[PDB]
């Protein structure tokens, strides 16, 4: 694999989105991997529907949480997921409103990283794309980050409560990191990314529940 790579460089990453109060992070992290396959799979960059899935991940809570599996699972048993435009954004859960005229991308499945396995997170974004992620980014220091390679200690592998999408990874300063996408706004932290510790323990559990979808 190469010591480095930044989808966002090839086009392959969409601008980045607010999710509001509504705890959707995970539709977020889950289109932000399907908009990746769809830039590959058909030369075209565009905006997937987050709220597609929270209204229609039944095996999901909408803005109660949910995981990326179930929202790679639905796309696939539902025969595609709409666009943005088809299927605005609204932030709050609703009836599902699926419509397949505005249908912008199919999923034939899922694949997981092999937990905790940095150097298999590292082959996979490398291999297929961005990847979706789940990491325990309830500290302060991780709420106000800035800039710079983020490494608190006290950050908790086995307390994963939020999903991101790595769009690649790469050494900033010496620092190995995961260039990580969030769904908080382009106000927050860098242009809304943080570069997180790559190789360092698994910092904040990065690799402990990654996926991808199959397309
Ligand atoms: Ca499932």
């Amino acid at each position: 694999a190469p010591d480095s790579v930044d989808y966002r460089k090839k086009g392959y990453v969409t601008p980045v989105k607010n999710q509001g109060q509504c705890g959707s992070c995970w539709a977020f992290s889950s289109v932000g991997a399907l908009e990746g396959q769809l830039k590959k799979k058909t030369g075209k960059l565009l905006n997937l529907s987050p709220q597609n899935l929270v209204d229609c991940v039944s095996e999901n809570d909408g803005c109660g949480g949910g995981y990326m599996t179930n929202a790679f699972q639905y796309v696939q048993k539902n025969r595609g997921i709409d666009s943005e435009d088809a299927y605005p954004y609204v932030g709050q859960e609703e009836s599902c409103m699926y419509n397949p005229t505005g249908k912008a991308a199919k999923c034939r499945g899922y694949r997981e990283i092999p937990e905790g396995n940095e150097k298999a997170l590292k082959r996979a974004v490398a291999r297929v794309g961005p990847v979706s992620v789940a990491i325990d980014a309830s500290l302060t220091s991780f709420q106000f980050y800035s800039k710079g390679v983020y490494y608190d200690e006290s950050c908790n592998s086995d307390n994963l409560n939020h999903a991101v999408l790595a769009v690649g990874y790469g050494i900033q300063k010496g620092n190995k990191h995961w260039i990580i996408k969030n769904s908080w706004g382009e106000n927050w932290g860098n242009k809304g990314y943080i570069l997180m510790a790559r190789n360092k323990n698994n910092a904040c559990g990065i690799a402990n529940l990654a996926s991808f979808p199959k397309m």
